[PDB]
């Protein structure tokens, strides 16, 4: 009930799909920065949403810019989101499955989706 995912120097996740198993209460995912580049150079989060939701996220997300982590605040839009991390940093979110239908839904990293940062992520 878990995925470990990294971002890299070249705007990439290692993963661009991700499965989740109907029978987990809880998804986490553990976000990485292999690299050598700070949070305000290449900084990356992992968001999720609906993906009809996917591209107003990111363009009202990079609107809102480094200071707010590239996310609207309060988005409702967002299901879950982590931090924005830089090289060498790491952060974690957790989420409730029942937020989840058994729905086309997206991952991204909003400052680099536009760069195709992104994936795909299914209830299973
Ligand atoms: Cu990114």
């Amino acid at each position: 009930c878990s995925v470990d995912i990294q971002g890299n120097d070249q705007m990439q996740f290692n993963t661009n799909a991700i499965t989740v198993d109907k029978s987990c209460k809880q998804f986490t995912v553990n976000l990485s920065h292999p690299g050598n580049l700070p949070k305000n150079v290449m900084g990356h989060n992992w968001v999720l949403s609906t993906a009809a939701d996917m591209q107003g996220v990111v363009t009202d997300g990079m609107a809102s810019g480094l200071d707010k982590d590239y996310l609207k605040p309060d988005d409702s839009r967002v299901i879950a989101h982590t931090k924005l991390i830089g090289s060498g940093e790491k952060d974690s979110v957790t989420f409730d499955v029942s937020k989840l239908k058994e729905e086309q839904y997206m991952f991204f990293c909003s400052p680099h989706q536009g760069a195709g940062m992104k994936g795909t992520l299914t209830l299973k």
